[PDB]
């Protein structure tokens, strides 16, 4: 993918750049094919200096990504419900995830701009799912392939599952990536639940390595956009302040790759899962 | 303790005898008390060859140990509340526990036979919380001397929760006993619930090595009378025929140790807890 | 005329009505079809089994090891001494993994000890591979590992297929051991780490082990090929027993599917787990 | 006249307005007391400082160390040239604690490499002790633990406090890392590892860390006694570095309040979790 039109400083090899010399306000359709490309190449993007960009030219700009959700109930700006509202306050958790894959078309992206917060403090990271799928040696790939996974939440209001492929193809470069997350996969369905607890516990650390991540510090005016389809992301609990987003949502993935090579493990009646590793029966 | 009346045969160093040459029928006071002996000195004792035992007598049995449950709903004897029908069909589980450490007042132990079974298969399990806190190094031992753990279960038609030292005293040896299981302890109180999980691990793998436990085939006859404030044990799950035991259980445990030296762990408002090793969400 | 009693669905069984010391080839022909059928088998009231005849015994199942170190019964090289004095280490292993040709099996006879106290158990691995899920096994088809020992005066490793097919049931075996087993040779050694960790335990499960008490006079025989087993540590006492080892296995699997994992120049392996750095 | 950047709320500043050259006892002062509490500074645009310069700088910390065997600078012994090629190793580890007397700090300046690729990321080991509950910062204050390393050239160890007191600022900072430390002193080797692998994984939590993007022109100054940091290891282009290494630690803290663990004659130390035998 040629990216020559902008002054583009990568933040690590993995992923991740902050593009200079862009005025997102009234920029031109030539201008945001590029932005889309940039993302493709780095899957998470940020343009710095964009205080005051507009409720309508926000929307419209999410707009020339896909749908915007409009969620029933979360937050949204006067007058705009596709701008979400994100406060620190109203409702954080540090927790490695890919946003909604607990349902069957989780989004293709975000914009996210932070328009109040500490000067220091609240980073978000993000990381590479195509390097974290490649990283693994060809006989855990091979395994990886013919695999699908069930992701799923369970909270006041919220219950959902859904079930995806572990590795699933960008629909629009063709390359192959990890598709679980610590947040929301539940287990491997092919596996018994002990193997799969112990697959995706090794997958979970592995994913998130330093080399495969990128530690993003929000400025005033800073805008982030990124491709959930193959990152994972993480935001960094480590202040008090108040800290509140503006938030649009490109609706319309389907996580796709290969048929699974093995139908999905069967216990018998009265089987009864005995983790391997202690997790308390209470949280907080 | 002084035990020289019958023929006892240890099972292991750590735990275990078979009893010979008893008849429990009409058993004197002064053999009872030689059994109570070689309960205490060997934890859970087994006695062969007793097919035809009454109802009458087993339950006179158990009551020279102290109060007999009289459950609400687990089958009982045709006639007889206090002895309960366990069936392999009707209700197993493989899991270290020690036996309703999730109620204040777990019982002081119970009084077992098989009465149907394969002839191999379905072997149980006992292990010496005592050795478990004395094979911990001397800072480990006074960490936990100090700490105390919830207990709970949420299954239907039963929650319940309780609060226990993690090191308890036998009030009739005055020896110190580990009292953490894994199926029902949840997490210790003074610990973060990470720190929590990690101790917890550590400590019931530790607690069941080889070397701190003993392994009994039922045989026809055969009776186990075990002392459930310093064992655990754990039913292998190798067998698919039916299997029936008769069981006496005698309430009324208080564990008990030192007076906690850290206050519980208070978290933060909003705070999540996010185990350090993966389980599934979902189990069977 | 044998009765045989099992130990454990799993595995083991204690057979009774057998006489070692002149043992029949035809009776032999049903020690050889009960040891492929329960894999450890113990035999109780041997006591005063002659040197010949446990010699020749063994040599019904094949060569006989004469280690050139391990103490001997004198006048017989191939019954070694095993004296928990003079050598015990609790650990679940296979024999002599680390060496291309293991033993086949061994024949064991614990003649002082105490009454209570130096269990041994033994494990199913041929359950322990059937347990796992159909992708898992798979997997492990395909694979080999490198199993080693580096200590004073014994350095050797060895590659074998994760998964053997016993030469003579024709079924699939686990042929991973704590002890003995360093790497899967195609995996990474971090994706390495995660799975063996699994592995050896999902393998000694209880509803795959057996635990035996030792008694005066009882023999116990197994098959390394597709066993593991431990020595319980519970005991001070002396412990002496009478071996003879059969030599002569060549663990024998699928063409592995991939090629070993070659790192780049200069990697470096960071365990994902901690091990202390010095022993004891 | 310094404008103070901190990168998180942990730890790391980038410090601007400073020109090192021909810095002032009293604006060295502020650099100071702005390590005390950032821990690890950053300090653009001094291209072209001088090697006597940087080697005075050092000097006002302490002796600099003169390695006998990593190349220096021509002419000038404490300017160690750190060369990608020559010499990473991705792991979190905190100086040569190993030695008795690690480094207080370093001073490091990459002055060739590629535009992205090859952070390196520090963490606070103040707040890794303190995010620990009551009863377990009680048990560590009480403990020692065996930092060492076994290579080609090289072997050595050293016992050290398992929670340290900064000498500035009287802070209990947790000092165990993942590279260097072996075992506990007072626990059995299991326990040990138990502990350790927890506090490594807790210890460089994200809110605990920071990760610098080096520039050309770049500075980086570290308290090393109160420190991890880590080299990201996702580069192939040359990367140079010269770095000044200030000596002189002693890692302070309690009186043990248990004796060393002994363990018992012939006892083996078998690891709960498993490490291949064979690295790369
Ligand atoms: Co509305
Ligand atoms: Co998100
Ligand atoms: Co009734
Ligand atoms: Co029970
Ligand atoms: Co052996
Ligand atoms: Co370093
Ligand atoms: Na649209
Ligand atoms: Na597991
Ligand atoms: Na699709
Ligand atoms: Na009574
Ligand atoms: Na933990
Ligand atoms: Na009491």
């Amino acid at each position: 993918i040629i990216t020559t039109a902008f002054e583009v400083r990568p933040l690590t090899s993995a992923l991740g750049a902050e593009i200079h010399g862009v005025r997102l306000e009234d920029i031109t359709d030539a201008d945001f094919a590029e932005l889309r490309r940039l993302l493709l190449k780095h899957l998470v993007i940020f343009i710095p200096d964009q205080e005051g960009w507009s409720a309508e030219s926000r929307i419209a700009f999410g707009r020339r990504f896909g749908e915007l959700e409009e969620h029933a109930y979360l937050p949204h700006l006067d007058g705009h419900p596709q701008i979400q509202i994100i406060d620190s306050e109203q409702n954080k958790i540090p927790i490695w995830h890919t946003d909604m894959t607990y349902a069957p078309n989780p989004p293709i992206g975000s914009v996210l701009q932070i328009v109040d917060g500490p000067a220091q403090g609240g980073d978000t990271m993000w990381s590479n799912q195509y390097l974290a799928y490649e990283g693994l040696s060809a006989p855990l790939r091979d395994l990886l392939d013919g695999l699908t996974a069930v992701h799923s939440i369970h909270i006041p209001g919220l219950d959902s599952q859904a079930e995806h492929p572990v590795v699933r193809v960008h629909p629009e470069t063709g390359r192959r990536a990890l598709f679980v997350n610590r947040a929301h996969t539940s287990h491997i369905a092919q596996l018994n639940r002990n193997e799969s607890d112990a697959l995706l516990q090794y997958l979970y650390r592995f994913s998130t390595s330093p080399e495969f991540t990128c530690r993003y510090q929000w400025r005033p005016g800073s805008v982030a956009i990124w491709d959930n389809r193959v990152t994972q992301h993480y935001a960094v609990d480590d202040y008090s302040e108040h800290r509140r987003g503006l938030r649009v949502v490109v609706l319309g993935d389907t996580p796709s790759g290969d048929k699974p090579r093995w139908d999905h493990y069967r216990p018998v009646p009265g089987q009864r899962y005995v983790p391997d590793w202690v997790n308390a029966k209470e949280a907080y």
